[PDB]
């Protein structure tokens, strides 16, 4: 049918209670719903309900003791909640914290409901908290649930789904996503993001392309590390051609989520790249081509208020059935490298990538 979008107020109901300034903040997605409303694509898009994650659901990825403690989070003093805060590398907590995190992964569910049963085409959540890096006893890097791995699961149990593919473009490495579906087949995870030889948080060697998965995950796992700043959209755009759509179709998975991060747009105080916000528009029609075109979308990073609003704003118009963009420009030294040492690393794997 249409295309589906979740947003809920309680995406903004917490912040960073000692930092003002903050980059992951509640204008994030109010920024982003503006941008979508005077650019009337806001209008254009089936309103879907958020609700809140269940405790079975969140089990899928997470451990007993870690939902629970995350629970007591809405009860917890400040210093507490500061207090176990400062347990994690880049987290911060808030009363609110728990609440927004269950309703930005219960919308993601809520979308793959629909998407899995053709009452939409495809959609896009703009939550809020992200999720790319909760891990399953940890937060980390401003996530406390993993959105899209939950809804990896979720899909595979409530739909039957065999193969999900996870795209995750945000600028940081989802290693997150990457640990929880290590050893599985069944869920592709591709990352493309920033690292320098580790220089780059999260600081990791397990975000280098010589990380394919392991045992039966073998080749189910697919890094593309940047390690020069200021990558362009002829970048991403020649990594998805001859990178990760080979590997998709061949892959033939029967859902696609992406980690829609935009902390690699130009602009971004973060991620120190140069892609354009219409570059995304190429990258997502891209993937409406494979898994009859299921495909759900949900924010993770990216913290300049603008250049996030337009990224969301040109993928959008790709889920809507817009004619895809001129892009002003047109890969660099650097990213050809990297390209040629990711498609060595899983040349054993796919056949579509043995030239
Ligand atoms: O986007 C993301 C999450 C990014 C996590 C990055 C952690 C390091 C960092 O930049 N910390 C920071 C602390 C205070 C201020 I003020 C500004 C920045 N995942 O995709
Ligand atoms: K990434
Ligand atoms: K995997
Ligand atoms: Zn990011």
């Amino acid at each position: 049918t249409g295309t589906g979008l979740v947003y809920v107020d309680a995406f903004t109901r917490f912040h960073c209670l000692w930092d003002a300034s903050h980059p992951e903040c509640p204008a994030r997605v109010s920024t982003v719903m503006e941008m979508l409303e005077t650019e009337g694509l806001l209008g254009r898009c089936v309103q879907v309900e958020a609700r809140a994650v269940t405790e079975d659901e969140l089990l899928l990825v997470h451990t007993k003791e870690y939902v629970e403690l995350m629970k007591s989070t809405q009860n917890m003093t400040e210093e507490e909640l500061k207090t176990l805060a400062e347990k994690y590398d880049s987290v911060y907590l808030h009363p609110g914290f728990f609440s927004s995190a269950c309703l930005s992964v219960g919308s993601v569910l809520q979308l793959v409901d629909k998407v899995m049963t053709s009452q939409l085409r495809n959609g896009f959540s703009i939550n809020r908290p992200p999720g790319h890096h909760a891990q399953a006893d940890k937060m980390n890097g401003f996530c406390m649930f993993n959105n899209l791995a939950i809804a990896a699961r979720y899909a595979q149990k409530r739909h039957r789904v065999q193969r999900v593919l996870i795209v995750d473009w945000d600028v940081h490495h989802g290693q997150g996503i990457q640990y929880i579906f290590e050893e599985d087949p069944s869920v592709l995870y591709f990352s493309v993001h920033r690292y320098e030889d580790g220089s780059f948080w999260p600081h990791l060697k397990e975000s280098d392309s010589s990380s394919v998965g392991s045992g039966a995950g073998q080749g189910y796992n697919i890094n593309l590390p940047w390690n020069k700043v200021g990558m362009e959209s002829g970048d991403y755009i020649t990594a998805f051609q001859q990178l990760l759509l080979p590997v998709a179709y061949e892959f033939q998975p029967q859902l696609v989520l992406v980690a829609a991060g935009f902390d690699a747009v130009i602009g971004d105080p973060l991620g120190g790249m140069q892609v354009s916000p219409e570059c995304f528009s190429i990258l997502t029609h891209m993937l409406k081509g494979v898994a009859q075109g299921r495909l759900v979308l949900a924010l993770e990073g990216g913290y300049n208020l603008q250049s996030t609003a337009e990224g969301v704003c040109a993928s959008m118009r790709s889920l809507l059935g817009d004619p895809c963009p001129h892009l002003p420009s047109s890969p660099c030294e650097s990213a050809l490298k990297s390209i040629s040492k990711t498609i060595s690393d899983l040349y054993p794997f796919w056949k579509s990538l043995q030239t």
